[PDB]
């Protein structure tokens, strides 16, 4: 009885010393991000609408340029609403999807549905088209890394359709995505002709990204199985801004601080969570002020802000997976 699920107990990152880390630092762009990942994402684009097939499209595409093997499977599935029933579709992007192991990157690209306001249309900004671009501007900047991938560990990026309520929340009408994903994960055996491992087992760690890029982030650490790896983001941040890679930034305005948070807050993360998963939690608390309302835009994003936490987040993912 093999104890590969148990590995990911004991893996320890191999941390980039001040060369790499400069490296990093100078190989991921912002206004690339801005323009070419970013601003397409910016539209309605709540379940089922014209700007859902747009945004899915746009993550497709993005990844399918990159040099890394990356495999793309569209999951879609038809689900209860107070709508009716209705179709959604998570995005799947995986290096190597027969490896035992991942670590697993994710965001939902799905907008909270708002009829119009005044000719005002919600498009979610920092919730969460900003987590979406970061994620394709990591797969960019670290595409040549990552593709020496082509330690059975490897990266896979999951962007969930169905976060958002289509109402307010409530135990049946959010979490769409994710609670059909993760029941799915769950059933599925991993690596394929496992007897008894499923495809959950083999996800390392959950990192998801949600309501980044207002100003002064904080982010709390949620959990105690995965505070030895938000304790690693606090010193590559710390690293980071000690070498001058940061900018606008300070150590007493850090965004990854010493403090817990105790409570629950629904996210994508809650079917993984509860059937076992390691999560590290990527949501600042307090969320931003424009939260769900139309000034969630691009004029309310913080550039640097955003700059700073692709260096941190690409220098994290290098550390865990090695490269
Ligand atoms: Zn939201």
């Amino acid at each position: 009885a093999s104890a590969w699920p148990e590995e990911k107990n004991y893996h320890q990152p191999a941390i980039l010393n001040s060369s790499a880390l400069r490296q990093i630092a100078e190989g991921t762009s912002i206004s690339e991000m801005w323009q070419n990942d970013l601003q397409p994402l910016l539209i309605e684009r709540y379940p089922g609408s014209p700007g859902s097939y747009a945004a899915r499209q746009h993550i497709m595409q993005r990844i399918q340029r990159l040099q890394a093997d990356w495999v793309l499977e569209i999951d879609t599935f038809l689900s209860q609403t107070p709508y009716g029933y209705r179709s959604f579709s998570n995005i799947i992007s995986t290096l190597n999807p027969t490896a035992k192991r991942h670590l697993v990157l994710a965001c939902h690209y799905d907008s909270k549905y708002f009829s119009h306001w005044n000719n005002r249309v919600f498009v979610g900004a920092t919730d969460a088209a900003v987590p979406c671009a970061m994620m394709l501007e990591l797969a960019r900047a670290l595409d040549k890394k990552l593709l020496s991938l082509k330690p059975d560990l490897s990266l896979q990026l999951i962007f969930f359709d169905g976060e958002e309520a289509f109402l307010h929340w409530s135990p049946q009408d959010s979490l769409y995505g994710s609670r059909h994903l993760a029941a799915k994960m769950a059933s599925t055996p991993h690596p394929p002709g496992a007897r008894g491992t499923s495809q959950l087992h083999g996800m390392d760690l959950l990192v998801l990204l949600d309501l980044i890029g207002a100003p002064n982030p904080t982010f709390p650490n949620f959990f105690p199985n995965s505070a030895r790896w938000f304790e690693r983001l606090q010193a590559i941040e710390h690293e980071l801004h000690e070498l001058g890679l940061l900018k606008d930034h300070s150590l007493e305005g850090r965004y990854f601080q010493n403090y817990s948070y105790g409570g629950v807050i629904q996210d994508d993360h809650i079917p993984f969570l509860r059937r076992g998963v390691p999560v590290l939690h990527l949501i600042p608390s307090p969320f931003p002020e424009v939260w769900h309302t139309m000034d969630d835009n691009e004029e309310n994003l913080d550039e640097s802000t955003i700059d700073n936490l692709n260096k941190i987040l690409q220098v994290f993912v290098l550390e865990y997976l090695h490269l």
